[PDB]
C-alpha cells in the first residue's frame, strides 16, 4: 500500500463587507510547506464571532474552478461562537494535485451586512479543514 | 504504598493581543508552596469570556522544553463564558520534579487577533490544572 | 478539541559501511515545512534490499538525546525487499515540541558488514515514519 | 523484531543518617557491563532490617534530571525484614539511552532518623531493580 | 462545580515519655504553604516503631477546640512498624477554614510508658494524613 | 481500632412554668465520672406525666452554643406517660472533648404553661440518653 | 416528631470589584423575622450575568467563623445568566442555632476583576438558599 | 425495656516477676466512677510487649471469689505486640451488683519468669475490657 494521511490545518481572519477572502494553499501551513503531494478535502469546520450581525457563506472549490461548487449558504453571526460544518459530496470532491499552485483557492468566504452601505462589525472566523494526503511526489538521487 | 494525591489549582489572568502568559509553577497556589514534592498534569480546563472577538490558544509543556508540546489549537472567545478542556496524552505527560523551580513554565496562553494592529478587548481566562503528587522528599533530623 | 494529526512521511538512503546515516525532522516532507507545530513518532517501517550480504540497524531517538533508546537489532538484507517494523513504546514515545530544530535527530540508522575492511555492497533503504501531530501554534496578527 | 529483555539486578547498602546513597547505573552489575543498550526502570524491590528505629526515602529518577520524580515517601525499618516495591506510572518513566554514564542516578535512598543529631543504627537495605533492555547498538566490522 | 482535592501529607517524630507532640496545620508541608483554602480530615495513618515497650495514643480535634474528640486508644509498639488507622465519622469531622491558624492543632500523639518515672526508648513514629481541599479563596487584582 | 462505646444514662426532674431546666454532663451519672473521654449524643428519649395540662420543649445543643440547634417542638403532657424521642441529625451532632467541664449544657427542657400566671401541676420528666463514647485520654506513668 | 421545615429565601446583589458582600441572616426574609428557630443551610443556587467580563467566588460559613469552609471556586460571568449550585458537605453543614444574631455571615460572595485596577461592570447576582428549619423555641405564657 | 450498655475501658500496667497484679473495678476510669449500677464481663483483650523472654497468666474472677474461675493459660511475650481475647462462658459470668466495692478484683494478671531467680524485663500490657451495664439505681429527691 500507500498510506493516505489526515491532516487538519487552521486559519483565521476578519471578514469585510463586500468582499470574499480566498483560503489557498497557502493559507493552510501544512499544506502549504509539504511539497509535492495530491490532496483532497474531507470537511472544514468554520467558527464564528462578531460584535453585531454579520453573515458570511463559505465556499468550498474543486481544483482549477473559477466558482465555486458548494456552500454553507448565508449564516448569521452573534456574539458567542459558532460552528457550522460544510462536508463535499461526490463531485464537489476532486483532488487537487500535488504541484498545485501555493495560490490556488480551495475555500472562499464572502463577508456578507444586511444593510445598504453599512460597515462589517469587529469579527473573527476561525477555518479548520480536514485533508487527506497521497504519498509524496519524491524526485531520484 | 506511596499514595498519588490529586489536587487542583486555579489562576486567572487578562489576555493581551500579541503576547503570551505563561503559568509556572509558581502561579499555582498548592504546587508553589508545596515543597519538595514531584508533580504531573492530568488535565487542564480553561474558561474565558470576552467583551468583543478575541482568540487564544492554551499550549502544555514537558518539563525543561523550550516549547510545547500540546495545545488546544486557536479557540474563539464571545461574551458567555466557554470551557475547554486539555488533556495530554502519552509522551506530553512527563513529571516534574520536586525541585522544580518556581518560575518553570507549564502552561502557555498566547493571545490573538484577526485584525492587523487590533488591540485585545476586556476578557478574562480562569485556568484550572489537575495534578498529581508524588511524596514529599523530606530532610532528616 | 484539538484534533491531532496523522501523517505518513517517507525518505530512502544508500547505506554506507562504517557509517551511521541520520534521519532529521528536515529529512522528513512534512515534518520539514509544517511549522510551529508538535509531533510524535508513532511507527517506522523501514524497508531494504542489497545486491550483496549487508546489515543494518535502525535506532529511535527521544527529543534531544545523544544516543538512541530504541532500536530494531542487527536486520540481514538480501536481493528481495524486506520490511521491518520499530514501533516504540512508553517512555521511547516523548513529542517533539513544535519549534525543535531541522537538524533534529529522529531515527538514525547504521550500516555494518561482517567482514573487516569491507565496503557494503549497492543498496537502498525506503523509511516511512507515521507522525502523530499536536495543533500549530500560530502568531497573532 | 527486536526482542526486548527483561533482567533483575541487586546492589545493597548501609544507609547513613543525613545523607544520600545514589543507585547509579554502575552500581548495577548487568547495566555496568551490558555495553551500548538502552534501558528502562520497570520496578524495584526495596527491602530493609534495623538494628533499630530508622527511616529511608527510597527516589526514583527519570533519565538526566537532578531531582526525583517518584518516591516510596519515608518508610519505617524495624529487627525484621520488610519489602516495599516502587513501581513508576507513565511519565516517570523514559528510557535510558544506550550510552548513558555509568554514574548516572536511577534511584537514590535517604537516610533519615527522628531525633536530633541522632546516629543511624545497623541497617541494611538491599535493592533489586528490573530493567527492560534494549537491543545492543552494536559497531561494524 | 467546585472540584475537591484529596491530598496526602506526612509528618515524622520521636515521642517522649510524659509528652503530647501536637501535629499543627504547619507540620504538613502542603497544608502549610497552601494559602486560604479550606480542608477536612479523612483519615490519619499512624506507624511506629520503637526499641523497647512504648505507648501512644493519637487524638485528633476539631477545628478551635482545646481538648481531642476522636482517638485510637492507647497502642503498644514494638520492634517492627505497626499501623494503625485513625478514621473520624460525622461529628469528628468539622471542616478547617482556609484561614486557619498554621499553630492550630490538627492531631495530638501523647507518648506514655507504664513503668513510674521510666524514660521512652528510642522510637519513630510516622503520621500520614489525608486531607479533603476546597477550592482556593483567590484574591481580586 | 478504637471501639466506640454505648452508654445510656438517665436523669429526671420536676418542670416549672416559666423556667428551663439544663442537663449538664454532670446530670448524667455516667458522663460525670468518666473523666476524659469524648462524646456524642445519638439520642434522647423524653417521658413526662402531669396532673394537669402542661407543655414542655426538649432543645438540644452541640458544644459551646448559647441556644440550642434541635428541639422536640412543645409537647403536652396529660395523666398517663409518654414518650417522645429525639434524634439529632447531620450538624445537630457535634462531638463534645473528653475535658468538657462539668456544667455544659446538652439538653434543656423548658417547661410552658398556656394560662397567663399559671402554675405547673405536679409533673416528672425522666429523660434517657444514648451517648456514644471515644477511647479514653489517659495519662502516662 | 418534630417536623423540620424547608424554606427557599433570596436575596439579589451588585458585586463590587475588591470587595465582599456578605448574606447575613437578616438577608433572607424569613430567616430574618421567623424568631427563635435554629436552622441548617441545605444548598444555595447563585445566578449572576454581567455586561462585561466579571468573576466571583460565592463562599459558604459555619456558625461563628471568621472564614469559610466551602466555596464555588472563581466563577465567570458574562452576559446570559448561569446558575451554579454550592452544596456543601458533612462538616461544612453545622446548624445554625435559634438566637443567631442578624448580622451572622452565612454566605459571602467576592467581586473579582482580572486587570489590575479595572473596576467592575455592572452586574447582578440574584442568590436563593434552601434552609431546613427545626422546631421554634417558645416561650411560656 | 432497660437499655443495657455497653462499654469497653482500659488500663495498662508493667509486670513484675513473681506478683500478681490485679485490675479491680477501680482499675477502669468509667467503672470506677459510675455510681451504682450493675455490670458484667464480656470479654478482656490482652496485649502486651516485652524486651525479652517473660509470660503472663491472664485470670478472671466471679464476684466475691478468692481465686480465679477463667484463665488465658501462660502466654510467651515477645519485642513485638501480640493480642490475646478471654472471654468468660455461662459460670464464669456472674454480674457484680452495682455497690460493689472499689477495690473489688475482676482480672488478675501474674508475672512469670523461666529461669529461677531472674528479673523481669521491661515490658508492658495493657488490658481492655468489655462490660455490659444495667441501668442506674438512682436515688429518690
Amino acid at each position: 500500500a500507500a498510506a493516505t494521511s489526515l491532516v487538519y490545518d487552521t486559519c483565521y481572519v476578519t471578514l469585510t463587507e463586500r468582499a470574499t477572502t480566498s483560503f489557498q494553499r497557502q493559507s493552510f501551513p501544512t499544506l502549504k510547506g509539504m511539497g509535492d503531494r495530491a490532496f483532497q478535502v474531507v470537511a472544514f469546520t468554520i467558527q464564528g464571532v462578531s460584535a453585531a450581525p454579520l453573515m458570511y457563506n463559505a465556499r468550498l472549490y474543486n481544483p482549477g474552478d473559477t466558482d465555486s461548487v458548494h456552500a454553507t449558504g448565508v449564516q448569521l453571526m452573534g456574539t458567542v461562537p459558532r460552528t457550522v460544518r460544510l462536508t463535499p459530496r461526490v463531485g464537489q470532491n476532486n483532488w487537487f494535485f500535488g504541484n498545485t499552485e501555493e495560490a490556488e483557492t480551495i475555500l472562499a468566504i464572502d463577508g456578507l451586512v444586511s444593510t445598504k452601505g453599512a460597515n462589517a462589525p469587529s469579527n473573527t472566523v476561525i477555518v479548520t479543514g480536514c485533508f487527506r494526503l497521497a504519498p509524496s511526489e519524491l524526485q531520484s538521487s
